[PDB]
């Protein structure tokens, strides 16, 4: 089941930073508290256990002390935690003490014990993943008992994320598998399935596109992919929108109204594929009979889009690259500059959305190698030039999937012409 070495090593580099950085990025904190609630949105707290073991533990408390890693979970989960013991040991010098807690119990006074060892190692400062929210009697309680505790909590949230910033060469093969996928998916069935539509002039709900899209994803023979299917899950429900009708927010769902491509259309389709637990994205918009207003908006996207693309180095600022957008907005249609997402993307890997490497004007955060970056950018509620058309307003939006390397940045999803030309239809 579990993968000693890369336990090992993650272990040992989660150590390293925490002592490297522990005022600057993991709050003072002596102790570091993850909980991850009963099976049902990412989690920071999932994505660490996925990256320190390779799998979930739902229901599950895990507190990191100088010398020891306490465990609150099922004696199943238990049983498996054994095989770590020693390579916990013999990485960092810590005892893993697994606590089990009985179904039917609510694990009060295991949680006391662990408090008590967290104070024995020695005030005490406990850094935990503030902006969780606790889901569950489990996480609950917990929550209820350090904040009783005399502990000082420190948010640790960034300490994460920087441990998570640079991939692995292994972690960055499952990226380009993943947005391989993605990217296969859009190229060999989005755009085919589109045109179709279009071509036989088929009524069909964004629903059923997205619906679609998943059994693809799942499915990937569907599209000629030969990944190992059961590592292949969705990152969220594919994102179908047309007819005056756009949400560039990643939450954004697709609703049950049909595909809308009369003159003067844009259509935007987002999807992205995860393997082995790791996030890949992509996002288009195809135009239908384009406006003059429409199809010049696209073109200064694409532009800014890759300006984005291109300043992402090694050394460089995200602040940098997001502003690269906006030097090419500016300079090419200044009255669409208001209407310029906010955000440029965001890191990715495990979780969907890194929030600590978010591509905006406020992120003085240096690019690094082996960073990945979902560089998703668009344009909000512009006017199209017939008014009185479906998209008077309308919105337009480009997302690829990015690898940046010491020597060259990867466009890991490209698959044909971003050019109007390429996705505009007559
Ligand atoms: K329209
Ligand atoms: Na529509």
């Amino acid at each position: 089941s579990i993968d000693l070495n890369t336990f090992q090593t993650r272990l040992k580099a989660f150590y390293s930073h925490w002592d490297d950085r522990r005022t600057d990025l993991w709050g003072s904190s002596d102790a570091i508290a993850v909980a991850c609630p009963p099976p049902s949105r990412y989690l920071k707290s999932t994505a660490l256990f996925l990256w320190l073991l390779g799998f979930e533990f739902p229901e599950t408390i895990m507190v990191f002390t100088k010398k020891q890693i306490h465990v609150l979970c099922s004696q199943k989960k238990a049983s498996i935690l054994e095989s770590v013991k020693k390579p916990a040991r013999e990485s960092v010098g810590v005892e893993i003490i697994l606590h089990v807690k009985p179904k039917n119990d609510d694990g009060a006074s295991s949680m006391d014990a662990i408090i008590r060892a967290i104070r024995a190692q020695s005030s005490s400062t406990v850094g935990h993943i503030a902006r969780e929210e606790p889901e569950g009697r489990l996480l609950d309680l917990w929550a209820e008992k350090l904040k009783n505790s005399k502990f000082r909590l420190s948010d640790v949230a960034n300490g994460f994320s920087a441990l998570f910033a640079a991939k692995s060469n292994e972690e960055i093969t499952y990226i380009k598998r993943a947005a391989y996928l993605t990217g296969s998916v859009m190229k060999n069935f989005v755009v085919t399935k589109l045109e179709n539509v279009i071509d036989e002039e088929k009524k069909i709900l964004h629903s059923t596109l997205m619906e679609e899209t998943e059994k693809v994803i799942l499915d990937p023979a569907k599209v000629n992919c030969k990944l190992k299917a059961d590592n292949v899950d969705i990152c969220y429900p594919p994102i179908f929108q047309s007819g005056g009708k756009f949400d560039l927010r990643p939450s954004a769902v697709s609703n049950d109204e049909a595909l809308y491509y009369d003159s003067a259309s844009v259509i935007i389709c987002a999807v992205g594929a995860r393997y082995k637990s790791y996030c890949s994205n992509i996002a288009r918009t195809f135009l239908i009979d384009a406006d003059p207003i429409q199809s010049k908006a696209y073109e200064v996207l694409l532009k800014a889009q890759e300006a984005v693309i291109g300043s992402l180095k090694p050394g460089n600022k995200l602040s940098a690259a997001y502003l690269a957008a906006v030097s090419v907005v500016e300079k090419d249609a200044p009255d669409m500059v208001s209407c310029l997402t906010k955000s440029a993307g965001t890191g990715i890997g495990i979780e969907f959305r890194e929030s600590g490497l978010n591509i905006n004007a406020k992120n003085d955060q240096i690019v690094k190698e082996g960073m990945v970056f979902n560089v998703s950018l668009g344009f909000q509620n512009l006017h199209c030039e017939n008014s009185k058309s479906k998209n008077k307003v309308f919105s337009l939006l480009l997302a690829d999937t990015i690898i940046i390397n010491k020597d060259k940045t990867d466009v890991v999803t490209s698959i044909g012409s971003k050019a109007l030309k390429d996705v505009a239809y007559s």
